[PDB]
């Protein structure tokens, strides 16, 4: 059955009940994802990848299909994150307490919405008995209720009403009606995140992995590409090295480009690329001709019409 993400961003696990104590702030409702990421050492971040712990992250209001339940954990398919693993959505395990269902929100899912357009922004719940607020990610979509000279009012997945400053968001009729981006729009979007530390499976303005970054940049501009780097590398139109253009996605694969794809970056022209590269680093711009990367070059895809 149908449910909605009830936290700024939910982290989905490859198995239920796999949290360390340091991961607790990712699993509560509400979350504290700055506490989560900023508290971790490098080794603690790398464990997420090397012990194969995470699947993806889903944002506030994103719809999921609940498919299994083990204790306090549910297995869900995240709609809007394409993967060859499952035709309905991206699979993984998350705490049930991070999901909600409100009929009014469910009915308004196909109405015009506000898309959050800064890396993160503050939503103010109004009315709220305890004057609550929520820091939300870039690419969060909530149904638009009303607009004044300074703000948009929106509906939260739990049925509460909230507002954000107009400068923190944009409204659109639907995903399908987000205008087609120019390559520079995509680049400018990526640039907003320069210096944001990497996290495995990161799919929000609280931290990205390389494919979560590319998926999020495209999705926020109306183009849904696969969640993961391997599938990203086999969708869109194949581009040859001599024909690289701004916005093109560039892929790197193990064994000198011959094996599995494990990195993706976006070409930004003049020989440079932007990416969220690895746990040791942050969203950054580097040359395509960087040692390591250049030997693993495994092709390029174009997603812009």
């Amino acid at each position: 059955s149908k449910a909605f993400i009830d936290v700024s961003a939910a982290t989905l696990w490859t198995a239920p009940d796999s949290l360390r104590p340091i991961d607790v702030p990712s699993a509560t409702n509400p979350v504290d994802l700055w506490k989560w990421t900023k508290s971790m050492t490098l080794d603690e971040k790398l464990w997420l990848t090397n012990a194969n712990k995470l699947e993806t992250q889903a944002l506030l209001g994103q719809e999921v299909t609940v498919v299994d339940k083990k204790g306090d954990w549910v297995k869900v398919l995240v709609h809007g994150q394409p993967t060859p693993r499952n035709e309905e959505g991206y699979p993984g395990w998350m705490p049930e307490k991070q999901l909600t269902y409100n009929q009014e929100f469910a009915d308004k899912t196909n109405e015009p919405f506000v898309l959050v357009t800064k890396p993160t922004a503050i939503l103010y719940i109004n009315p709220s008995e305890k004057h609550k607020s929520l820091e939300v990610s870039y690419n969060t979509r909530l149904p638009l209720l009303s607009e004044d000279t300074i703000s948009y009012r929106v509906l939260l997945p739990n049925g509460q009403k909230a507002w954000l400053r107009k400068n923190d968001g944009t409204f659109y009729r639907s995903q399908n009606d987000i205008p087609t981006p120019a390559a520079d729009d995509l680049i400018n979007t990526g640039k907003m995140f320069l210096g944001l530390p990497y996290i495995w499976a990161g799919t929000s303005g609280f931290g990205f992995d390389c494919s979560g970054f590319t998926h999020t940049i495209y999705k926020s501009h109306g183009i849904t590409i696969p969640r993961d780097s391997g599938p990203q590398s086999r969708n869109g139109v194949a581009v040859d090295k001599e024909h690289l253009q701004k916005g093109d996605l560039i892929f790197f694969a193990h064994d000198q480009g011959k094996g599995s794809v494990h990195h993706v970056a976006m070409y930004i022209g003049d020989g440079n690329m932007i990416h969220s590269p690895r746990a040791e680093r942050s969203v950054e711009i580097i040359p395509l001709n960087t040692p390591g990367y250049i030997e693993e070059y495994a092709g390029a895809r174009r997603y812009l019409p």
